[PDB]
């Protein structure tokens, strides 16, 4: 029984992934937000 729960716990320590490509998600969309804002900056003269 403890190797089956030993086994469990690193299936535990195998989430911050998909919070690792949502970090991904939030440099891109700020990066790119500020080139589209700076567009709009022009527009906006």
């Amino acid at each position: 029984q403890q190797i089956d729960q030993q086994i469990e716990e690193e299936n535990i320590r195998q989430q911050r992934k998909a919070l690792q490509r949502e970090i991904e998600d939030d440099v891109s969309k700020q990066r790119e937000i500020k080139g589209q804002l700076l567009a709009e900056e022009f527009e906006r003269e």
